[PDB]
């Protein structure tokens, strides 16, 4: 949303872990900030491709993932553990070309990354839902990873929890969930 950028900052409040080490998906730094605005970005660039651009900047949509993929290996850095091996396997489900590519920025690639940026603007498009036209299917197919992982969220404006082991689960449904959203050859114009 044109606030959903906003809505992460407020999350950075929270402290939380002193480490902040990506578990609750939030932060504590300066730098932090930097990367929030990432989160945001991801949304603009798609939205032209809602219809058909071919008149825009297409190609800016695989560059700007390509940059985001720096941020991932970080995670995959970790000294091995659970939902990171889970988290991989996302790479499985959403990659689609294979026996039948473009030779080009290899597209499906380019996918894998792009589900880490999003999540709490992921969160900012439902916002919208409730008050704009009606599509129950995405809130339904949305509405249980939501549910979970809103909630957990919710308690750090007033502040985080010390690193709740299952809190970090909440994270990879609503990365599966947008994926798919974002495919539903519907919506996603509303804007003429």
């Amino acid at each position: 949303q044109l606030m959903a950028f906003a809505l992460g900052i407020l999350s950075v409040f929270s402290p939380a872990v002193l480490p902040v080490v990506p578990l609750i998906f939030a932060g504590s730094r300066g730098r932090a900030l930097d990367a929030f605005l990432i989160v945001a970005g991801l949304t603009i660039s798609m939205l032209i491709l809602g219809y058909t651009a071919s008149l825009f900047f297409g190609f800016f949509r695989v560059v700007a993932m390509l940059f985001l993929l720096i941020f991932a290996l970080i995670l995959l850095s970790d000294e091995l553990d659970e939902k990171v091996s889970i988290f991989a396997s996302r790479m499985t489900s959403g990659l689609s070309w294979k026996i039948q590519t473009l030779p080009s920025f290899f597209f499906g690639m380019l996918l894998a990354f792009l589900w880490l940026p999003a999540i709490l603007p992921f969160a900012g498009i439902a916002i919208s839902q409730t008050l704009l036209s009606e599509n129950p299917l995405v809130m339904l197919s949305y509405g249980l990873g939501m549910a979970v992982t809103i909630a957990a969220v919710f308690k750090m404006g007033e502040k985080f929890v010390k690193a709740n082991f299952q809190l970090i689960r909440k994270v990879t449904g609503a990365i599966v969930l947008l994926y798919l959203a974002y495919f539903a050859l519907t919506e996603v114009l509303l804007l003429e």
